[PDB]
């Protein structure tokens, strides 16, 4: 069969826009993909139109052949926006190929190496311990979650003395352990807001006695070598990588021993084609994979197949299709809710795992094209915090 | 004054599209910038619209404050397309600030450290020596060029035995030295088409006895460390960096001793704000700067000011506004010509240098808005070559 | 315009001599600079006379061109005294260039990236905690300081058992935390008095639990590599660099991971021309800048502009123009006071920050030439302490 | 005995100024020293006055005690000018101590380890081979020289294609070997005029087949690590160090394998006190010492004693007291002559060696105070060459 159409849907996932892509073939199949939402999503359709020129008329079962063509035609390494678009097209090609062979996508990735996919709940704020307990328990009662991710920050880190900022985080984690179920796993996402390796190490070591599931992305991404310096003398599990794009950025991170766990995003790195290479590198370095995934239900389905096939996969970030809207940080459980409807039958957790759908080819979800047509673009941007002297810090 | 409008012009530079950007202020000034042409230029206006939301109402003389805001709001490191747009906006801010202070832009960069800016002619093909001589001599007679850049490739590198490919390049360079003026400088751009460090070293060492001005970008960009391996035992000047984006990618390149000369592009890295940081790093490592610049006359003007202010600047890539259209490689002097008209009064070489315009504020060029309106977008894409087995290689 | 006169003022800043320099132009402008006081200040006028030979008749807006000429003419790297003189001349050139363009100096440095400049109070002694509290509170009431720097040394380090020396420092810091406001930041300057890296690490780790804002310059400067050894296994923020002179000494320090925060002095390194290069290197290594500044009000004004323009600037050392005379160490708040009068309208702190003067060109201060004429040279020298065996140790 | 007076003589050595220093004691002895001529020699007397405050009343036989005091009192590492003054005072202390004990200075340095001190003639220009032959032969006939140092540069290195510059140097050295006596040793001083390590390596390897005695100081001094990169793959003996100041700069150079031979200057590094430490470090790294010495006859006498006592000393730079005035580079044997008279009885070569004076205490020369009074200061400065684009390069 040959690729003969692309359809691009500008829709949304609660309060973030989302571009969803279909590739159709002359045998009547369709494969689906999800772009990351970097910010200016209206840039994605023209990128996709340009990339489609290299896919028209081609055999979609030549997945790596075509994805590599998309990478090579730019010559320059594609960045955030380009790779987001490439990611969605990679997803479409895997989905088409699996549908053509009448198998779940994981059968094209070496097969399932596990029966279900562990998830943690993206909570993302820093609520007081009793409120955290109640929310964790609610999530456990509904979906079986026993792993959760919070922000460590209990004050504005630029408006208080650093020792007090760190003590507030340590006291907070202590409180959580005194309050919530002993078996619950709690990760902290520092969200790339720390400048100095030494400061990141101090915070990590203050959290360490209370067993963070992982300590995610404390520093900025551009200098990879400094991650190796951070991790020397760090007593907790260090996770990073969500902001890295390709096999070679991850290779450098691994070579400097800059992470214990890596967190590539399958909508950011160029899809499964690149995600698999990244995970293979990590595996040889004895580093696990916890995919970054604040994206929507189609991205989640793509993650389910990658995660099911990858030996060194450990746990998957998960946001409920009906639930909390965008947030990072703050003293509350986020009040804003939304409902993401572009997947008819999203993967939902059972006992804190997503279960495979072995009798369904492709991703194992159906798309709701009417819902995508009903809900269009919405503007979304990050707030970059400021210091008291008026300078900008880090999102 | 405050920024109060952005105007975006989709135009062209011969057979490549070009997005040109104006930022206007409430005091009636306008600053101008040029985006790189990565490929899908129709992605640039929506990126620019999104970025402009962070610039509206701001003081354009706070250049680094605003450019850093544009970088930070994405959180992820911006890639090719995002940084292209950021580059043009950086240019606009320098131009506005210089116009506001009634000075040439170089006076905002520590002042001029040279009186004129050496250029080489972007010829880019591999014509037989007599034809090369005639073209070099024509360029010398008209503009005073004594430095030129060619492709080293005289055959399809994937369809002939490697030893013969390299011998053809060495024999070609020998012929050029037997044929053209003794004082002429000749650089070779291998255009990221070699996979293996050892192969890149073999070619460089075969060219070395004939004194290449530099040997540019033989390998792919993603693995930076391998450039240090290449350069160990390399007997000619090695240049790279055109495909690197930020201060930290260049820092890594410098740390591994992966280049003797770096070639960032002021329309790719985020403009002068980033270019200056990159050049400063290179300076401390005793590495010079030869900016990459196959772009148009506004990009050239931006380069003139950066180059005039930068101690470790050596030579600037230059394409004539009226002249040869796009080409890389091949046995001919390119037949296709074009005329780029969006700058009224482009910098032209005299004795092989661009001369400063000290009595004119800003970039020292006027824009032709009617010409930009007359000539719109044109589709352009790279050819990715194939090997005889049907696989894709490297653009 | 052209430089057409230099005027050199031998004056004083309380009990230290100070050489202040003016460069005049044939358009009637004057730019001002401040030399560091290394010791033999009577050496500075003849150095300045010699350097002026390279500046006479030149365009002062070619700042880096001229400063680099001053550096290159010596061939040998200039040391302390030479660079002190070069620093003042750099300041004069920035001031002239900014006055010529009718802008604050920061507009020549990429613009302001913050609205105000955080300062800490140079207290420098080791008073008992109640007296420290009272002095901190006085400084807070008057000027809004919430950050302070002390000496850690509570006894003669060469006349007591080392474990007891360190315990005295740790007990002192504990006392301070039990006594003074919880939000106060306290830095310790060990003043290059420790010989052995291991000893410096022991003291730093003893201070660490009480959150020193930074631990400054424990070791001597000549061996840069040993700073990387010190910092391995160090649990507090390490600051150094005040005794380093150029981009390459700082590059080495950064490469060995020998500091978390660097403290170049804008009157020591060759002025803004060099300070900016140093800060750029530190930025790429994710290291902040806390400029060293025990100098006077003109030096402070130069620092305000550099600090306002530098993203990775964190905090600025500050001495009040009317206040405490020279001191390092000891059990008292220094009794000797003085008044520095050569700047008419010095920057004073408000809420612990220096505020910009956006409507004033140049440094934004006026000079008092009569005050400089009234108060001349005074001899000043350091005491080099001795050990009980009669040997000399380290100032 | 106690130091009770310092006398400072501003004199000259042909066309360069020279500061000569005497320290007198209350037993009626006098020791003598020579400052390097960095440039602004009028800075030296005030530095010396300040330093003398630490020497007055002291026992001059406590040489290292006092020299280290002079170093420590500045706290900051002393630079060029400060160390020049310290050097002369170190010389005075060795001379006093040796006179007090009635021995030659070398008996205070572990004794003579050789009977005579090999010298090479500082010719410094690049005369055509027949003229070089005639000058070498003249020098051999008069003084027995068989070792000579030239500049390698036969054209303006910034105004000609680099391959042609290097070929001119190689062709020149070939010519010299075809023309002059087979036993003559010829060193080349590239005088810190090359920016790029790769370029320095290319020139060194082009000279290498003709056996340069050493290839001196091709690169700039500030980045020490790059010297290790240069020397990797270099086929000739590499010498540097004249522009380095202390034991730790030399330690770094040695650690990176950045030289085969080091060239500290006993008037630059702080005298014998520091020179001995430097040489000891080099010895352990199996690196020899060829002291830099374009200074005058007192500096030469100081060098004779250091060189006589130092196992890893190889050869000493030498300028005749009556002979060629200042020059570096150029196509001629320098026409300007002068006569340096402040030493009554300078060391002159015999068979190309300086001979010891074992029956004379101290340096073994007498000073001519009347000659110093007759010939005063003269202004001297370096020319910094320019490139054709108007930028400044390197002296
Ligand atoms: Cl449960
Ligand atoms: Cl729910
Ligand atoms: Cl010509
Ligand atoms: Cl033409
Ligand atoms: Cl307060
Ligand atoms: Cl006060
Ligand atoms: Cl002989
Ligand atoms: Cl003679």
């Amino acid at each position: 069969m040959k690729i003969d159409r692309m359809r691009v849907f500008m829709t949304r996932d609660k309060d973030r826009p989302r571009v969803i892509v279909a590739l159709d073939t002359d045998d009547g199949l369709t494969g689906w993909g999800e772009c990351y939402n970097h910010g200016p999503d209206k840039a994605l359709p023209p990128i996709l139109d340009y990339l489609y020129g290299f896919l028209s008329g081609q055999d979609p079962t030549r997945i790596d052949y075509l994805v590599n063509l998309l990478i090579q035609q730019s010559r320059f390494p594609p960045g955030a926006l380009g790779l987001s678009a490439i990611s969605a097209l990679d997803h479409c090609l895997w989905d088409l190929s699996a549908k053509a062979a009448n198998v779940p996508v994981y059968k094209l990735l070496g097969g399932a190496v596990r029966d279900r996919v562990k998830v943690y709940a993206g909570v993302y704020t820093a609520p007081d311990a009793p409120a955290a307990r109640d929310e964790f328990d609610r999530l456990n009662a509904e979906w079986g979650f026993t792993a959760f991710k919070l922000s460590p920050w209990r004050v504005d880190i630029h408006a208080h003395r650093w020792g007090n900022v760190v003590k507030a985080s340590a006291d907070y984690f202590r409180s959580l352990r005194e309050t919530v179920r002993d078996d619950y796993e709690i990760a902290f996402d520092a969200h790339a807001q720390i400048f100095e390796p030494v400061a990141a190490r101090q915070l990590g070591n203050a959290l360490a006695p209370y067993d963070p599931l992982f300590y995610e992305e404390p520093l900025r991404p551009e200098n990879i070598d400094m991650w190796g310096d951070l991790k020397q003398g760090l007593n907790c599990v260090l996770a990073t990588g969500e902001s890295l794009y390709n096999r070679n950025e991850f290779l450098r991170l691994l070579q400097v021993k800059g992470a214990d766990l890596i967190q590539p995003d399958i909508c950011v790195v160029g899809g499964i084609s690149e995600m698999r290479r990244i995970a293979t590198l990590a595996e040889a370095y004895f580093v696990g994979v916890a995919p970054h995934n604040p994206m929507g239900p189609l991205a989640t389905a793509v993650n389910v197949h990658f995660s099911a096939a990858t030996q060194n996969f450990r746990i998957l970030e998960y946001r409920l299709p009906k639930g909390q809207a965008y947030v990072y940080g703050g003293k509350d459980i986020e009040k804003r809710q939304g409902e993401t409807r572009y997947v008819v039958d999203p993967y939902l957790p059972k006992d804190g795992y997503l279960e495979l759908r072995p009798d369904r080819p492709g991703w194992g979800v159906e798309m709701d094209e009417k819902a995508m047509e009903e809900e269009g673009y919405i503007h979304w941007q990050r707030r970059v915090p400021k210091r008291p002297d008026g300078s900008y810090a880090f999102a």
